[PDB]
């Protein structure tokens, strides 16, 4: 009866969504022309999980009961910790680092991989002055958690043209590499064998630059970010992704949402079914935006809306689960897809 069984069969199941306790240290392997993430034994793995929103704004999700719910009730094997730099983030309020550290420890404690995301966004060039602390930040995390097999580093969320920015061309890609290579080098010199994920121009829509001009490191993957109200299967972003995957580039969806790219609108679930069917079929890991109760469709939790609803609390109790009615439409859908169960939405009639 579930509609996905006939139409989108790779949406059902989770046998490859292995936790650290089972998978151990990750690697990239070559399999039938593709470079894909695999576990310690060389068996394909898929990471599926959730991103925080900016930790300067929504740190409340960094609590053990929420992390346990995500790992156990939602079936996540990854969580992404989005540390803005600008916009009230680390450049002006460095105490957000403390929340990233806490989050790494809670991911480990709850048997998940963890992505540490230096969340470049405004402005768009990772080399900009505001981001000068990036190399020392990664240094510090690696000193605290040396060669830790749970951690994946994401050096620059979304290179993009916001001034001062990067261009959507080969010159823009060169600025990204010039940024990333010295950090990678430092991490490797320090003995860190972690997977490192590298963004690309146009808001991490251009993993295809790695076809002819990859970074020379066998544990680097390339991000692609999409939002299903904006970006459609067989559209620009999708085809750049597909072109990279086909050509053997290792690709990881570190951020996607069910809204427009603004974080709002919809959600657009029928389009999400098409993207996730492709990602699951092609062994591409994915992380959904975001673990917030802000009033925007991409947030996973019900928001405060005057006259309508109190916010769902991100600081969860000892039951280690949110009721489905406490999840937004997006969060309920994403939970279903992480777990690999049929999507069977609740009625929402106020
Ligand atoms: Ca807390
Ligand atoms: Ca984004």
């Amino acid at each position: 009866t579930a509609y996905e069984k006939d139409k989108y069969p790779h949406l059902i199941g989770n046998s490859l969504v292995k936790k650290p306790s089972v998978a151990g240290r990750l690697q990239i392997i070559k399999q039938n022309g593709r470079r894909i993430l695999a576990d310690q034994n060389g068996e394909p793995i898929q990471l599926r999980g959730m991103s925080t929103h900016g930790l300067q704004w929504f740190p409340q999700i960094i609590n053990n009961n929420a992390f346990a719910a995500l790992a156990n009730d939602w079936g996540c094997n990854v969580i992404r910790l989005a540390m803005y730099i600008g916009e009230g983030g680390y450049a002006t309020n460095p105490q957000v680092k403390d929340k990233v550290i806490e989050g790494i420890k809670l991911a480990i404690q709850n048997d998940m991989y963890v992505i540490v995301d230096w969340h470049v966004l405004n402005p768009g060039d990772p080399n900009a002055e505001i981001y000068k602390g990036a190399k020392d930040f990664f240094k510090e995390i690696a000193q605290k958690f040396p060669n830790d097999f749970h951690i994946i580093y994401e050096l620059c969320n979304e290179p993009n043209p916001t001034d001062p920015g990067v261009t959507n061309d080969e010159a823009g890609w060169k600025k990204v590499k010039a940024y990333a290579e010295p950090i990678i080098k430092m991490l490797r010199q320090m003995g860190n064998e972690n997977i490192i994920i590298i963004g690309s121009p146009n808001w991490s829509q251009r993993p295809d630059f790695a076809i002819k001009d990859p970074i020379a490191d066998d544990k680097v993957m390339y991000s692609v970010h999409f939002y299903t109200g904006t970006h459609k299967v067989d559209g620009y972003v999708f085809e750049n992704m597909k072109m990279a995957i086909e050509a053997g580039v290792p690709v990881f969806v570190t951020e996607w949402g069910t809204s427009e790219a603004s974080g709002d609108g919809g959600p657009y679930l029928d389009e999400a079914d098409k993207w996730l069917e492709y990602l699951n079929a092609n062994n591409i890991s994915w992380v959904n935006w975001s673990l917030t109760n802000k009033n925007e469709t991409s947030g996973a939790f019900v928001p405060y809306i005057s006259g309508v609803s109190q916010a769902t609390d991100l600081d969860l109790g000892s039951d280690q689960k949110w009721d489905i009615s406490e999840l937004s439409i997006s969060g309920e859908y994403v939970r279903s897809r992480i777990k690999g169960i049929p999507y069977q939405p609740i009625e929402r009639t106020l």
